[PDB]
């Protein structure tokens, strides 16, 4: 037996990693572990990383690509800027031209974020091939990772990495036509709790849209996600689900239920 | 020369400013506050020096000093809260605590605490400082957690006889209803909105809280010079005039931009 939520509940995890900064800057062999206890299953998995990043300079952005021998995975996992007042205090999303298809459009931070990282990425996964060749490859995030996480998922698709995507509690990082070319590549989960006020930004009317479906999640705060608390919500713009909460804006004190995602995310600091 | 209480209010805030430089939250007795993003010159200009620079890395997330401006004949208590707004809202929980000010008074408990771990160290600076003051107006100021923290403290120095002027810019509430009234009932209170900050907004009044009144509402564009038009002055514990009612009530996390532009860039010494 497993089940769609029991996955769903298992590469939060890795998600949660990224936030632990021995993960972020740890040496090729080295096992991942959260020092709070937020990725048990990780551990007990026994995965290693391969590369760790960690960006001072520009983007604010760490992560690494980690083997998963007990479950047959290479995972690409990102944290992004901690900062979400820094985030928006610009008030300025300004999209650019990724390169993906005709029109398409990311958000610039996010696609610089990627960039910056991509080679090593691609280089790691290519030296993995040939003793994992059978692995699935996730690429995984939570908040500003989870942006970054969605565009590398649909870089890395088109370079015939077959990504499968879990973004939780996911910015938007697409116009109309790039969310269109993301969602049709399928193998994408995209995560909303509640009133987050996260993935309403950057705004529907800077131009920007979500890949679809959305898995909303509606369970408390620091409870187990049942079944019935997940709905699956179709659409590039979806009213019924996160992006309908708080009349449509963007709450800061609704920013709790954020952090909360089937675990507690960013508990590893 | 003369002034005006706009040139006032623009003056004030460059010792908020000041706060959120490191070097002047460590520095020892006898440096010149300085700036070196460049958002204080008037202070510079005025000579102004730290008697006492406090910071608490460990519970509070407090920094400031207690300077000494001669230019203006003023004893400045300058206060920084926590920069992480993430953190200060996460829990969204806001519990309150009593701070011994007045009849049914209840403060932030979060705000109070910050004010108690430095209030001593202040007071006996306060002190130290009067002989050769005397005269001195005493000024206490801060933006935005930092300004929760003033206005908890000038309320406290007051009940103490220090006469506190306060300047609180982008501020917090702190205050259920008694306790918003004695600080309002006091006088010599200067707390500031901007457009659609979010962070006046919090506390909730759902939550017990209300503001000090009276709110100076600046309607001003972000990083331009604020005109006598574009500042008024809307009295009441809770009204929906100002800052209160924009964003149809609710603290818009897109609006923070709002929440650095206070007369200057007041946070831009975070580095």
């Amino acid at each position: 037996p497993t089940t769609q939520l029991e996955d769903f509940k298992f590469w939060v995890q890795y998600a949660a990693a990224t936030y632990c900064p021995n993960n972020y800057v740890a040496k090729d062999g080295e096992k991942l572990n959260c020092s709070v206890g937020n990725c048990p299953d990780v551990e007990a998995a026994g995965s290693t990383v391969k590369l760790s990043f960690s960006d001072d300079t520009i983007t604010d952005t760490a992560g690494f690509v980690a083997v998963d021998n007990t479950n047959k995975a290479i995972v690409v996992a990102f944290r992004g800027s901690y900062s979400i007042r820094n985030w928006v205090t610009d008030a300025t999303f300004p999209q650019t031209d990724p390169g993906l298809c005709d029109g398409c459009k990311a958000e610039l931070g996010f696609w610089t974020a990627w960039k910056v990282v991509r080679d090593r990425i691609i280089k790691t996964l290519d030296e993995l091939k040939p003793e994992h060749s059978d692995y699935k490859i996730v690429v995984v995030g939570h908040s500003l990772g989870a942006a970054i996480a969605s565009l590398a998922a649909a870089d890395l698709r088109t370079k015939n990495y077959d990504a499968i995507l879990y973004a939780y509690a996911a910015p938007r990082v697409a116009n109309k036509p790039l969310a269109e070319f993301i969602t049709n590549q399928g193998n994408n989960y995209r995560f909303t709790h509640n009133d987050d006020p996260v993935p309403k930004l950057p705004l529907l009317t800077m131009g920007y849209v979500h890949i679809s479906p959305e898995y909303y999640i509606t369970a408390p705060d620091n409870t187990t996600v049942t079944d019935n608390q997940v709905t699956v919500l179709d659409g590039y713009v979806n009213f019924k689900g996160n992006t309908g909460t708080s009349g449509g804006l963007p709450d800061l004190l609704a920013f709790h239920s954020h952090v909360w995602y089937f675990i507690h995310a960013d508990a590893c600091k």
